[PDB]
DNA sequence: CCATCAAAGATCTTTGATGG
DNA sequence: CCATCAAAGATCTTTGATGG
């Protein structure tokens, strides 16, 4: 079945285009690398993890292609080597308001992160305070403007590709709310970047 | 701070453990009580030259030793002879008695952060971590964890045996009593 | 009934208070 | 201004709730 336990099969197919994608990367030894994309369709943004390494190419930015029997959980979107993806014809494409891309880029204040769910998936883009490397995990303190709250991956560490001083890019992050105590711990797709 | 007594006491050894390594590149140690006519006193030995003095029921007259809280200590400053019989005396029922018992949990949890704790008491579970050791130790009251980070060789006791401990600490940190070792901790056991 | 993963809690490391 | 050593704080493991 799908890698995220729950997801919807949508057999549907459905036109985006493509607004950004990481490189290829190792989430689980022994499987097949991943990579995350965002794409978006005339009304909403997607993030979505794709697990067939033969769609680097189609996942080319501003390219728009048609997928179907993807998986949908929770809105985040699940392409596996059931499904179909195919570059759109010219007439299948159209223009992503400007809105849309904005929202698709942004990354919500840390404030509000906290104010979500458990389980949550979060993405985006911080500046650092911290780094903390431990024999099982690295951590670090994420903050902005008005707030500030722990990063725990505790995964492997020898290809992640942080320097001092970098912003920090998370894509696929879990928010744990603890109880009044909260983090942002690593997952099964996480990812984790410099910039 | 620990009181230096310069005159001598009289007491006779109720007790003595064998020498241990307390800590690395240091001399060994070993743990005794004690008792005079009125009191019975807990007493670490780090000059190993007095082990044979330190045999039960012998009576010896120590000067120049340490008073650290109510423990005595006696390192290689001190002098320790053999007594002269007029210095001998009857030690009470009721001080050897005291001498051997153990508080109750109950009562050691009241007791001041970093009191140092001494006592037989039964095992109720043992737990292995990767750099400590833990017990739960019980009585017929309650019951309380004890963590040992010194050495992580075998402890060899699990639920059912009694476990005796030597100069623990006691540590209440977060509402949450637990006895640690500390620089003169020792453990001593019965299989079950 | 395993797998998942967040909540709860235990263990482990760092800080800070104290004294000599 | 070392040495202790217990609390605070951080990391790590265990437990417990959910879902295919």
């Amino acid at each position: 079945g799908p890698h995220m336990k729950g997801a919807v099969l949508h057999e549907k197919p459905m036109t985006v285009m493509v607004l950004t994608a990481t490189e290829p990367f190792n989430y689980k030894e022994g499987k097949e690398n991943m990579f995350h994309a965002t794409v978006a369709t005339e009304s909403k943004y997607y993030r979505v993890k794709v697990f067939n390494m033969d769609l680097k190419e189609k996942f080319t930015e501003n390219k728009f292609i048609t997928i179907s029997k993807y998986f949908n959980s929770s809105g985040i979107l699940e392409i596996n080597e059931t499904a179909t993806v195919s570059e759109a014809a010219p007439n299948q494409m159209f223009e992503v308001p400007k809105n849309i891309i904005r929202s698709a880029k942004e990354t919500l204040k840390i404030s509000k992160i906290k104010e979500l769910d458990s389980g949550t998936l979060i993405y985006g883009v911080f500046a650092v305070e911290k780094k903390k490397v431990n024999d099982k995990s690295i951590t670090f303190k994420i903050k902005d403007n008005e707030d500030n709250i722990k990063v725990v991956w505790d995964k492997e560490q020898h290809n992640i590709n942080y320097e001092k001083g970098d912003k920090l890019q998370l894509f696929s992050f879990h928010l744990r709310k603890g109880n009044g105590k909260p983090i942002l711990h690593s997952g099964n797709h996480s990812f984790i970047k410099g910039e």
